[PDB]
């Protein structure tokens, strides 16, 4: 299964040698836990602790489903099984799930800022070490939506680029045919001008990177009136208080990073009995 | 070496099927970048850096040193290496060291409110996924201390294990010979009885979970006079409001798994020329 | 090394428990080997083949480079290392330049039956196991382009996909959200009225499967008319008697797998001297 | 299973970051498709595409069996499973089969020109990289037999090895000693002369290497006179056409690697109906 | 699980290329085979044997349990599944059974010797590579206790560490802040003075290495009086001989790498029908 | 590197988590270390030795060569590189040279007492889990030779396999053809009947399973003068006591098991300064 290895190295770090109680646990039985809300927030994290869960050995009973919103006190989960491998999972679980959690409820709540059906959240390859898709995953299921998953997915010109490409448009004409035939290329844009440039150059997708409101609705007006079929985004360093502001540019797509470089976890725990 | 392995998985989550822009480059070469901070922070990421840069072939002109003090625009690296190499690495090597630094950084924080050498401030299990190793290692950088680092360092045993203990005493003096002869345990405890029972019962070390400051001193004075050699912790949605007072309590310790878990990304980037 | 994993594997499947002849030769010493052609064609598998002597402690003295042409009795490499080295990694080397030539080979020629700069030919996802990026990189070396590398790199709706499908207009105007921001749509069509059907549903590539000169240039002439930023795309069973034909359709690029699945070994050996 | 890494290997390589599908399959459901021909030859590839299917949670309603010839329109296999895992693996499955089934059916049509129970069909160590234990196995499926599997299953010694050599009867008597119990040891020929000195030597087997048909005669005569407990072996550009020839020549087996490098795809798709 | 890749690289390496045997198997049936032991001792593999029947698909009808005592003759396992498998597994079984019973059998009559239950005995860091836990795993079946699982699990200073050391006592106390909150330090000591010094210094435990018992016995008495929270262990060379007289001396372990590295295979064989 | 993997994980398990001594060295610095032997015995390991410094960055400036005999106190390895490093590496380096020494040293008392140089000594299948290379490895540098390495290397078939053997003859002729050119067939029998039914069923090689000499040389001595290519092989139980009385029977090979499954560690340790 495609995250059946991560699953098996979330848990082999946290087991080391072995569990040391399964060492003088008396005598295993069957028993059943609940994994329980402390803070209200959307959750995240449910593809990942079903493969965990059937991974080793334990039933899922119950458990609500991605997107799903909670209340604190909630019960998210409900699984049963050796008591010695229920607490051997306890911690991975949990930190899967809050860890998931924070990142899908902190997404939702820039997706309600935006405020919009035609101006899509998306996020960075900002990502933690090890944790991209798993982190790309937790974003879907805050409300909004995945920029490229990494480097092989599509071509992103940015500023350190650009200074060693002497003609832009030369340079896309020329590169369609060594890059996958599928693929769109992205120009990283700092003013009224690259952006024009970029889009007289051949760019499927011209981002608007630190630019004020109206510099960027002036580029997605000239873009609706020149260039109709390219992509605009809007990024660098959005927040909270101005993403509706952006959302009113006339840009397609705004990118934040902070949906989950600034995403924490949501506090949650499990009980026996 | 030890940590080889991580920074390859890193790596391939971007590269994916391979970089694209590498396919369009029309020349390779050389080239000079620096890692610069956009916030002022505490550097950590430096073992997992220098092996990156290593592994890929980069080299390493200049660096500070994890646990060193940076401000804006303070150049914290200068690397070297093919420019290819440098844009595939770049996300990976930026990534680490703002998740890293972040968490030294918010470390850093509670260090300065804690406000004391002879109390030391703890970490917990509460861990990112795939992250345990990385993240203990950047709580160090941040000045204060880890705790167990898995389930094979140390036995703790908290109330859903204690449920199941008829004699604490007779459970904890049988229970040596099956663990490794090295090993401490430590009891989780939500009352003065609680905490005195367990240090009869034999305990290495006891948690004082959710106590007030008061509660928590009388504990420490109880074990003062009757158990000199068990160690204190105190743990409980400890803040940075509350963890002076309890630095006072008399505890050896003062765990937060928020130092962790609350952590978020340090702005950094990287500059060439 | 983002292909020495596949290296290593391949090494491995060759040399199982162990070599056989380094446990009798008695002393072992720095030789210089050959690799000569015994047919003409396209060199690659250079990026592969240089890995492998570098992770085997082999030199590489000279070595022709992919692209490059060549002919029956050509020194195509000179290598220099441990004798008992450059025997155990003979066949590993040979079968990879042969297999990764072979390719590259073939392609040129479905190159040349095409004659054009505005027409591309493209590959397909139809690969032998574990050789994608390998046959695919192949293909590049033989003057052609790549299409998609996998199933993540963008997404190929076919009937099978929109058999439970009613509404492609709206069908595709929601993948978006849930697709990476960057990810194009390709439609496979059999007909004038599905590629006009597709056009009109948001589209960014059309394949003209299994059709003929007639119904490609109908399709193409109204792509040009209505839909000029929809690129086409003509395959099925494309042949080195026909390819040219359907370059003529005003289509932007020809699909062909036979180009790996039809490909086969070039012949070449390893002296010693 | 001891190919299970092989098939995990190969569709994660297709799959990459996630297959972009079943992002926008609104509801999955349990479907069924039929593996069929759309050429005749010999199937091959069971034995890997069960183990598939069954690591993927996809059933295997029918199946016909390796070895089993087929033609155009038949259906090879029926499967069942859900909507979304049929489209993930159906390339993979679809590259094995076909692969597979084009060695095995090239293999089949060179026993027929060999034409014989008394002479053995062999392949070669000449076979695509990571292949290598899968191409034999296809080959085993087309009616005829493997030579070795690689370096460590057998010592085969050629001019290259003997280079440095000047007593082949003391080096390979002492030879013995150094390689496992069990292991034979087969010389390459290019001359009678090499053949019967290798005979005289101890070979247990003799390669004759690109020679003629008289030359073989030759040396198989004498075998058949002095050493008759020593195979023999030719090959060297056998063809399709001097395969029987040489079969005639009282050698005990003929190996063509073309059986490997020179087989190509056998057309074959996937429909759900 | 947590050893299921250990199973997998041990039957690996005995499978290679692919049993040959399955290759001439005329037909496949289930059968039952039964493990029987050729000599007397103590059972241990119990935990690896199922693992790895599971994985292979073999059913586990019978067996006895890890520390029981077994006679010559005596069944040990009765198994049910494939003829093929049950003979690619036999001898994977058969080994890790052997060499894990004669480290119990060997460890069970230094308990024997030792003659106490106040008085653990102990193994050491002196175990067979990639064997570790599963040789550690071993010793406990023999009713010994187990020490550290290695350089994470505890600090271990002795003569090669303590000749860098100025002053023992301020060493230790500032290391506390820098290893994990739950580890213990223990110092080996060649001498009373070192003993009596290591205690103050704050030394968690002791090591008596190559001590007379008087000597041992002294040590021990000064524990009691001025330490009696500190911890003993005896080692270095202690044999079945001298062992008894040591559990005398009032030492809490004693420590002995021969029940690991002088423990060979216990003789067993496996039985159709 | 071929064995590279086994080093790295060998490692892997003793470090765990992580060294904790690295966390408290105040100070690391380049030093020197000795491996010197505290019990005489012939020297194995070298090769692993050298590729575990290697992989550490530690130097080998003097060592003593496999097959070497030693004495006690002798310095057996001179190595240099920072303190920590060989602090970490010192126990993974000392177990792998002291068991395979150990073996090597056990196997070398059987090859004098055998007094041959017409006879072998052989080793058996019988080896720890993940260590067959390893041991087998060993065995060589104690002056015999190996067995097959594993399943794959050649076909063995013993009692249980016979059991389903309906006409040996037939079974071996038919066999040929299913399994590599190259295979060699031995049948283990176990009385004169036996080897005699398994000579004329066309054995490469007959294995004299558990008969006195007397039943063995009769057994020679009827292979000598009608299958005089068949290969012989004594084994079972062979003793130190019996082993030069089987040398005579006129056997090949004398393969005992114990070489390896009794060999036990030989004493040796590291030195500073
Ligand atoms: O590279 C990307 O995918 C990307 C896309 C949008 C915004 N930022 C980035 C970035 O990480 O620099
Ligand atoms: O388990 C631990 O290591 C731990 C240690 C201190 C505080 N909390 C925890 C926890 O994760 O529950
Ligand atoms: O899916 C693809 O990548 C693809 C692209 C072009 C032609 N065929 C295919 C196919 O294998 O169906
Ligand atoms: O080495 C082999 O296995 C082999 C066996 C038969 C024919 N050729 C070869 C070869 O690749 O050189
Ligand atoms: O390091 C250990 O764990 C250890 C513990 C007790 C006795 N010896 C050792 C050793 O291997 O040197
Ligand atoms: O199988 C073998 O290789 C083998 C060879 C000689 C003696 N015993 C065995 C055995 O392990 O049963």
């Amino acid at each position: 299964m495609e995250i059946r290895t991560f699953l098996e190295r979330a848990l082999k770090e946290d087991l080391g040698h072995g569990d040391l109680f399964e060492r003088v646990l008396e005598k295993d039985f069957k028993a059943t836990a609940f994994v329980r809300a402390k803070q209200e927030g959307v959750f995240s994290g449910e593809k990942y602790a079903l493969e965990l869960l059937e991974m080793t050995g334990i039933e899922c009973v119950q458990t609500i489903k991605d997107k799903e919103r909670f209340k604190p006190k909630d019960a998210l989960m409900e699984i049963r099984g050796d008591f010695s491998m229920l607490l051997k999972v306890e911690r991975t679980l949990l930190n899967l799930l809050q860890h998931s959690s924070g990142i899908a409820t902190l997404t939702s709540r820039f997706v309600e800022a935006l405020n919009s059906h035609k101006v899509r959240l998306l996020d960075t390859r900002k990502t933690r070490p090890l944790l991209r898709i798993f982190e790309k995953y937790s974003v879907l299921n805050g409300g909004a939506s995945n920029h490229r998953l990494g480097l092989d997915d599509a071509l992103m010109l940015k500023d350190t680029h650009l200074r060693h490409v002497k003609d832009l448009k030369s340079f896309l004409t020329h590169a369609r045919k060594n890059l996958p035939f599928t693929a769109k290329i992205e120009i990283e844009c700092e003013s009224f001008e690259e952006a024009k440039n970029a889009m007289n150059a051949g760019a499927d997708i011209v981002m608007c990177d630190n630019l004020s409101v109206l510099e960027t609705k002036e580029i997605a007006a000239y873009r609706d009136a020149h260039y109709p079929f390219v992509l605009l985004e809007a990024s660098g360093n959005i927040s909270l208080e101005s993403i509706n502001a952006y959302a009113k540019s006339g840009v397609d797509a705004i990118s934040v990073g902070a949906l989950i470089h600034q995403a924490t976890f949501i506090d949650m725990h499990m009980k026996m009995a």
